[PDB]
């Protein structure tokens, strides 16, 4: 038969719980108790979910229960119950998580090393870690490559400031080549074979073929107004990045083209954004007015908006829970933490079709899934 | 005299259209029983329309065949036509032709079907049924008086097969099992046939005895990943496989360092080899680009945007482009726009868009050049 399966993973803002919900009909598949409130990341394969618990000093790992086999003209889908895996990563203040092609790099803001591992080992229940020295504890990022990593460089005068650039290291932590300076580095995302790190002058763009990774700097277009990016997302089916650019602007970046940057002005301040992995021409931004906004990436504009929640005006209460967006199959999911629900929209009509009740303050959300044959 | 033809299956309708590759003109439309995957014979004389949901494989005389004088070669050009021969059985799957021997797998049967290409064009339905122990999603490779067949999982055959073995044409085991967990992916290139699995490749060769299977493990220097789908060089001996969805591996079975990795810009939608200029292969990626692979250099040598993006997320059977090479052109189906894009294989410049009613999807090309008089 032919089976479609998608799952939501939803972290509570206050309680150390991750809920798993069937995205297609909203029923509860599992509740996992962890140590602290979590931020969530999925692997590219979708087979693992990582729950980063900064205040608890741990990263927990969940087997999503959905995995695929690439068989050319068809795909197979393997479906099992979601489960908490034995793999935990421990260290002071876990921060940015980056996974690509099964390679995993977990940053720890309070440690002098990042932890590199692999998804295939994790799924088998093996913990096989490489600790890579990052010189001094700082709020940084590590990007995993074949036999190398790219790591942020701590500010040499006060490591509590933002990092000052990035460098290639081998997996013994040995610097390779020259430092790529990028003052005020913060923000990271991948899109296809290109990884981006944002800073005050532009983006660092990283690729790897059959040698060490190569870092190039793309400065912000001179046609842009003053600003810089501190948070990034990356297209899935098409190569691009979207960054913030001040609190009510975003930029769209094409790393494959010379006419690289386009500015979109939002009517109110940005709460969250995500790309649509299924409909590659679209991304979504949620704004403080309570509206979900459809971004037409190729036209470089907001193509439509719809009210989903009451306003979450962020001026003055920057720390409180706010909506987060996920996409699964042909639906868009928006958490409404203050109402203990998730709003479900049809992606193409851009209208609400259902809502899912989730006790607590459902906050961070990621989705995995697809369809395949079952023989 | 030159003649090339394209056979194009609709994604949803039981239709196979035939187009003259040189001017784009529609030549024929064949109505079959269900939506078809398409395979061609090595000779190009026959096209096979595998209709999984319909329980049948139909056979089409392409209308282009070659016969010799020794060497030389004449090109015999006729209208394409449906042939009476049909293979029937539950859930036809993998088609493997090797040297005019054809092996058709049926996921729902306990036997695979072996036949000759010649015997099809001559109207003969002489099917040899080779027992494969239990129904499973496997593969059979035909040899002279033997076949190599996948081994079903002994627990439940519903899982992926666990290896391959040589059998006689009754299905009686010959020799020892070649274990290869999670076996899937099959292609031939020159004197070697490859099956991929989670530990590496099985490589099959044959002289005057049973075929011989050896295991080529993935090089320990490779990143984590595995291969589950393969294509084989035609005119140069190599294999190309996936290695996760946005990478391919190039495999040279004659080199001790057999594996070379290539990073794709985005995830792979389809790939084929170039049978005319054998040092090239082509990968279509979800970003809508066609990528030329220079196999000798081990690199992507050029890329061009051909379609809108077709993300590999969604459903596995959302309609997406497929590639075929004919003469000095490359053809890319664009199912959601009811058309085929034509590019010059050297310059990668688009020369034509051929509209085809429906959702043109799977595509294969046959043809060549010979004398007539
Ligand atoms: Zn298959
Ligand atoms: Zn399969
Ligand atoms: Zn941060
Ligand atoms: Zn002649």
């Amino acid at each position: 038969e032919d089976v479609t399966a998608w799952r939501l993973f939803i972290a509570d803002h206050d309680k150390p719980v991750v809920n798993v919900i069937d995205a297609l009909d909203g029923d509860k598949l599992a509740t996992f108790n962890v140590k602290g409130p979590a931020n969530l990341s999925r692997s590219e394969s979708g087979a693992t979910i990582f729950a980063i618990q900064g205040s608890a000093g741990v990263v927990s790992t969940i087997a999503s229960g959905i995995a695929f086999h690439d068989h050319g003209d068809h795909a197979d889908i393997d479906i099992d119950a979601p489960k908490l895996l034995p793999l935990e990563l421990t260290g002071k203040k876990p921060g940015h998580f980056v996974e690509r092609q099964g390679k995993i790099a977990q940053w720890f803001d309070g440690e002098d090393s990042a932890q590199i591992l692999g998804e295939s080992a994790v799924l088998k229940g093996q913990k096989n870690i490489t600790k890579v020295n990052v010189v001094a504890p700082h709020h940084g990022v590590a990007v995993p490559y074949d036999n190398y990593a790219v790591v942020s460089i701590p500010n040499p005068d006060d490591a509590s400031k933002r990092p000052v650039g990035a460098r290639v290291v081998d997996l013994q932590g040995k610097k390779v080549g020259d430092d790529a300076l990028c003052p005020g580095l913060h923000g990271s995302a991948g899109s296809g074979d290109t990884f981006a790190l944002s800073c005050e002058t532009g983006l660092l763009l990283i690729t790897q073929k059959n040698a060490a990774p190569v870092i190039r700097h793309l400065p912000y277009a001179k046609t842009l107004p003053e600003g810089s990016t501190s948070t990034l997302i990356g297209g899935k089916g098409m190569q691009y990045f979207i960054g913030n650019y001040g609190p009510d602007r975003i930029i769209l970046v094409d790393p494959t083209e010379s006419d690289s940057f386009r500015l979109i002005q939002l009517p109110t301040r940005r709460v969250h954004f995500v790309v649509d992995p299924v409909r590659a021409k679209f991304a979504y931004v949620f704004t403080e007015d309570g509206k979900l906004n459809q971004i037409d990436v190729l036209k470089g504009e907001i193509s439509q908006s719809v009210r989903v929640t009451d306003p979450y005006s962020m001026d003055g209460h920057w720390n409180d829970p706010r909506p987060r967006i996920a996409v699964a199959d042909n639906k868009i999911y928006v958490t409404d933490p203050l109402k203990s629900k998730i709003i479900v929209l049809d992606a193409t009509s851009f209208k609400k079709t259902s809502e899912i009740s989730v006790e607590g303050q459902p906050f961070n959300i990621v989705a995995v899934g697809g369809s395949g044959k079952v023989h």
